[PDB]
């Protein structure tokens, strides 16, 4: 029997798992410490939560090592290794609406949003992955004989072993499930860190992998800090790859530790300050719908928001105007009323740093055309945002907010290299967009974005096929798509004479 | 017109250059300050070569930078590109007794052997990746349609950009090669940092790449020291990649540094105590000729050098009364003669590091069967040599000797998963071997292996198309092959909506 | 509702559709024309089975090419098509027993076989290609730029359109699920004409994607003859592809037709001869165990069986004795018996080809060491046969049985090139097998071997991931792993001057 | 030595071997049978050939066989048999003017062009491939392990032997060089049958195989009849493989020939009638200088020509207007002549279809613009033409020209997918063509055409990387870019149990 926090919400029966995930049973921590996640909707306490400590983390990376080494998991055929990964993306689809709901309360994801997306790409995340396991292949390779001998020397993708993953609070279930469904189809076990902040559907989902009969020690959740937990798990000389997604000044830190202990191998999906480009042959209503969906998407707490836009002379004015006529439209209020389409933030700490990020935008000259501060209301609700008037040398136009904030400059008719060198002159380059009709300008500007993801015609599309991942200090590797593998992977060489 | 060290040796007049090599141009270092490169057959000092300081890192970076941004490098076709690198091996190969007699007299690679792998081997290189240039493809991706709307997903492989390459000093124009080859191919530039007590190939290899016309900037070459220069590397913020080959401990270094300054990709090839298990049903003639090479060949300084042999309980003592009637045959002397089977260690601190391995092994309890002293006569030559009665918890069984050290321990006669534990019970993973007639034994002692190449009734078996990389702490990334490549490219993805 | 053939049997209430089905409905021949399908264990009647017409072939064609340009299964995401080929997968699976059941009525397929191979791979082939649906993916090319302009090449995988599949009798399911799930995984839709002696699985399966949902028209079947409905199939103007499995003769003709009408695409999978090389040091009980089961799985109706095994001279007569050994164990009888070892032979002429062909081994000098005639009962039996003494000139040495029938040829000891002339001296090459011990032997006997398949060490050791197909005269094209998807797709082409 | 037919022109010395290439020697045919090869400039004999007979055909594949199975192509490594490739296009290199006034004499190629395509293609040809060779890989397979066992699978790519070659008239050293440099570079001989009216480049071609050390018998070449040379290598027991290029109706012919002999693998490129569909929204001036290229490079004597254009409405008759002045400016004489841009047909058959072709467009009631007829010279000349009024249902709308004749149709403005169906309302499948700068409507015009290749905003944009082939009655298997190298290769699997 699992222990729950039991909530009637949403036409529903919430029963949260609240504490760590070990070797397939839910234990206190040492100590029985605990800590209180937050409802961004009214600010209220949902429940308490187990706090990792060192001794839990070797707990973790002990299981999780024992089940590689001598459990099912590292024995079963690769086929059956995917037949347990769908059943798991089943297992969710069940659970979709319990989960969405979570998420909603966990994190302030608007229902409709988190059904489809935090919860909806989950779940294809796991049904692309479980296909890939035995589609995962080595080579033969035509290397030079040693007459009057023979050779073949072939290759063999193996799991690298124990896995840690590290993972940001914006989209909890989401990011935690693109990183393990990747790290579990190549045949690896996992220790995961979710934030803090957000703990609630990574420990459903762990009592979900039971429901999918995944063997114990395979997947191990350990709510705590990044400080303490995230930290033992980059020190720890059995785990030898960490997944990270976060800010780049934790990534520097996570890389530096991979390197001190024991050289474990270390992907990083760091900050963002993603340029978009609309050209004044665009399609302008839909340049609107589309450049607000880039900034405001998920209360702007999208690792790949449009952190910029370049808007063309001409557009400019008429593009404001048509923006604020629909941000006046938006609904803000209640996630889980169907009506809702502006969610709160995601913790309070979070909302302070958007007010401050507004006031520094303001104080440094840029033109505040709406929103800005708080929606006074209970909970962590800010104003979707448009600023114009951003400067190239202002904070804001080198600073990632992480909220619904539109950060809007111009630039000259019939400039296109220009525009590119502003919105190339970041040390990030995560993601990018440009809209045009103009067949000849896209293809161009797409080429010269430094960006690991360049939109066209659209923003936010992101897809489970579809390797994500940043240049620069936005970092390196991918997640999605068959790229994602190979961080998860390791080559081995044979060579036979004969 | 450049400065030469020119030498009348081996039958030919050198001309080796001894400066820095920056934007196509050999120039001083800052304060002309430079070193003495010594000759290891005799300790005599073969020329002053240029000393590169911070500022000469820089400039070389500058220029590097200069030549993907702006230079014709990086606006070529990739087949163009591949022609390039192509003429480049051509030149090589027109220089390759010059090279090879260069390598002889800076490392004191037997000249036969420098012909045939130091520099044969470097030419294979060039012309393996040259032919990949316009073989670099990305992916067409079937994602999701945005319905009524279409979707189109590409990526798109990238150079990465200004690559810093560091390499050791045991096959100096080979290790530049092997990396720089993968680099270029890739459409990156380079700076190069040659270990600082073999800089002559390298430099002559950058002379070499003027004949062959590759654009100015593109390769540029620092010799100096590694906490200098190399350190100047990892910090700078213009550089993209580093490529690194050495010590595990340097590795960790090179590592921080990479995510401390900009969270630059890097690649690790670190050290190994590759495991050789030699079992009763092997050929036992041929198991004493390839042992012997695995580790002999290139006077032990060979990465993938088998630091331990173990060898079944009723073949042991065979094997080793017939490698010592082997090593008893070989020819120790100066590596321009063609009689010569085993040249000098590269530098004298190497050698006093093997004289002091070899003392310690005595010391800890290990049989000396031959060896393990300084050979009598001029420069750093080093006795082959034999230890058994080795145990696991001794010193050369832990440690990389790489050295002319054959180390080798019992195994009880059919006792294969407890010869593998002892095998992998080591935190290095980059190469090992087994030598048995059994197929289901050697399919299955390569499945067990830990180890990032695994030769079966072979050793020492590289080749340019075969991938070479480490597990564990003998680091990550691949050098050869199609894999070498994934660490020259990013991948863009770019998604349309239509 | 359907029509059903209803049968109380094996514990289950068989529904055996018996119609045609053409775009989504069991539906009458043109004049309500039908045939006798054959219980081969008692020769009695199963029921009568809709004897496809010309126009019926037309009316399917028409079917599916409405399905493929106009019809769901066209518009649908890549993601989408393999969740509901999954789903198929999953109904197969929910009808597993029934499924086994018909097959062993209809072919004879023992019913614990049946469940394990002729309808489990048939459901591991439908969860293996659904697998693939999102992951076809094309390239991106670095074409020469047409300076000052720039150029994008990529390609794109398209389905080929509509299909005809044409198949045997000896697993009637399972060849049809390998060839269908590769056809409906790249987005094509199909006319399958399943071997007219054997209908019922396949009419059975058809009502199977009625409940997975698979579109209207996407699949239909056509039981009937060849000379009709195979003919009309490689013949019709909008077919584009024909997969045919069966007879090299057969083949021909199929391909004749193919180029005759619109080329359309061909892929063939052929007869076999396949030899089997057993060497002295094998493991000898294991060889005589997987010897039995090259030659005698599924009463030797199997495209893949041993068609000669040649036993190296010092081992043969052991070998003869354990075989007849071994063959006096096996338990002949009602395929739905659960101790039957041995079932029935497909059909009545299947049967008669056999006794002829053991008649003519005899005849021309042959040594019958056991069986050769039909097994005294009702039904169609046929004794598990031993033939020595066999020379490469013989009928028996060339001309495929495809019964269970072992064909045995002794090989000097210490022979590798001249048995590896002997067993590849034949216009088929579908597969091969050796077994030894020796390493060196293995490969370099898998290197010479002239067929599509070679086993070490075991035999009939297909997969899913696994490509088969022949060379020479078994044909071409792949059919299972990865390389069966490129017989049902085609590559599109895309260069942009921007 | 080598007979030449030795000729002063073009301010070289031409040396033309003429005689069949059998086991790399000339020889003369059976019985000293020759025949004529017209210059289409003149109509005058440049030389006799030989004719070769059914018995040279023989030993042609004798010679093949033989060096494959036992000669020194068979034994290299895949990396020297790249060095032999490159070398050979070094060759073809070092003799480009000879071989580009070869051609233009034999095939009325205008030299600057024949340099720059004809034989500077080739010669990217052969390097491209040359590339391949020890990048040809197989792969590792993780099938399902047959418990308490394991299990290994691989596969391997080997060539497929002896190869049957056959090429049209229109591109002679280049359509030989694209199959041949694939043919050759994944390890296989071949009986190359050049068209019968265009002997000779193949032949000075065969004489650089010689020289650059290509083993004897590896290239083979028979000028002769289709329907007798070309007829006995498609019935050959001993080829494996047939690579055509050609009409439709021959390469059925072709096909069923490979069926009813021994199922030899073919493929297919064939005719096109290839759509050009030029928008409103076009860049007018590039689609008129590209709309000409489309229609008349190479006196329109290219598979790939756009065989109609339609034209939107508003654009139509300025379109023609601005075609009509640049057709006026085009330059008719010799092709050796430096100001010479359309050159003489290929041969008088050619031309007298030609004329007969715009007969019938006359007769069924085209608009004739200009042009249409034989131009009063000497030689075989045919006027540039335009054709207007072209309406779907006419023989000029449906078949091939082959000719330097624009066929254009009208269609509404702000239709797309009417003049798709247009478009797509043909047999053929090879190339076609979208001119716009619409990004929206380019993408969408390029999925929806059904052709092997299609062109954005450009034409005749081919690239060695880039796979060449067909859709529908145009055939099947690709020319050019990796995919090309499948047609020359078979996959066997090795499964290994252990
Ligand atoms: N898809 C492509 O890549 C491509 C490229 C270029 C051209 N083509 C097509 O080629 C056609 C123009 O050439 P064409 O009309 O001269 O071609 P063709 O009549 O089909 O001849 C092509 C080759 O086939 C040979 N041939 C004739 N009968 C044969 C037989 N029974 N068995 C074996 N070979 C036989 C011919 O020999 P002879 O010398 O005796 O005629 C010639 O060498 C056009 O339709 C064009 O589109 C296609
Ligand atoms: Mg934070
Ligand atoms: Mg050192
Ligand atoms: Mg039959
Ligand atoms: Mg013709």
């Amino acid at each position: 029997v699992i222990n729950y926090v039991e909530k009637a919400v949403n036409k529903l029966t919430l029963q949260m798992p609240y504490q760590l995930f070990i070797g397939g049973e839910f234990v206190d921590a040492e100590g029985s410490k605990t800590y209180n996640t937050i409802n961004p909707t009214d600010g209220s306490v949902i429940c308490q939560v187990s706090l990792a400590q060192v001794s839990d983390v070797d707990k973790a990376v002990a299981a999780a090592k024992e089940a590689f080494e001598n459990g099912l998991w590292g024995k079963i055929n690769a086929r059956d290794r995917g037949r347990l990964l769908y059943r798991l993306a089943d297992v969710m689809e069940q659970h979709q609406e319990e989960l969405a709901t979570i998420e909603a309360l966990d994190a302030g994801a608007v229902y409709t949003l988190a059904l489809k997306t935090h919860v909806g790409m989950s779940i294809q995340t796991f049904r692309y992955f479980a296909g890939w396991c035995d589609k995962i292949q080595g080579a033969t390779i035509p290397i030079n004989q040693a007459r009057p001998n023979r050779n073949l020397t072939l290759t063999k993708k193996e799991p690298v072993g124990v896995c840690g993953i590290v993972i940001p609070w914006n989209y909890p279930l989401m990011m935690l499930s693109w990183k393990t469904a990747a790290c579990l189809a190549a045949g690896n076990t996992v220790v995961i860190k979710p934030a803090q902040v957000t703990p609630l559907t990574a420990l459903k989902f762990a009592e979900l992998t039971l429901k999918a009969g995944i063997p114990k020690g395979v997947v191990n959740i350990l709510p705590g800090s990044g400080s303490l937990v995230g930290q033992r798990l980059s020190d720890h000389p059995d785990v030898r790859k960490i997944g990270f997604t976060g800010s780049t000044e934790v990534g520097k830190h996570i890389m530096k530790s991979c390197a001190l202990s024991n050289v474990k191998k270390v992907s990083l999906e760091l900050g963002g300050k993603s340029p978009l480009i609309i050209f004044a042959d665009c399609d302008l209503n839909k340049a609107v719908q589309m450049g607000m969906s880039s900034v405001f998407f998920n209360k702007g707490e999208n690792c790949i928001a449009a952190g910029r836009l370049f808007v063309e002379e001409s557009i400019h004015n008429q593009f404001v105007q048509k923006v604020v006529e629909e941000v006046e439209k938006m609904k803000i209020g209640n996630p889980l009323e169907r009506d809702t389409n502006h969610g709160p933030q995601n913790h309070e700490a979070h909302l302070r740093k958007l007010v401050e990020y507004c006031q520094r935008g303001v104080k440094e000259g840029a033109t505040l055309v709406c929103g800005g501060n708080q929606v006074p209301r209970p909970g962590f609700f800010f104003q979707p945002t448009v600023f114009t008037d951003v400067e190239d040398h202002m904070y804001i136009a080198k600073e990632e907010s992480f909220g619904p904030i539109m950060i809007i400059s111009r630039f000259a008719d019939g400039d296109v290299d220009a525009v590119l060198s502003r919105a190339n002159a970041t040390e990030f380059g995560l993601a990018s967009g440009v809209f045009t009709r103009d067949i000849n300008k896209a293809l161009y500007v797409s080429d010269k974005l430094q960006a690991g993801t360049v939109f066209i015609n659209t923003y936010n599309k992101t897809d489970v096929a579809a390797p994500f991942g940043g240049f620069k200090q936005s970092g390196f590797g991918k997640d999605l798509g068959e790229a994602a593998l190979n961080e998860y992977l390791r080559i081995k060489t044979v060579t036979f004479e004969y």
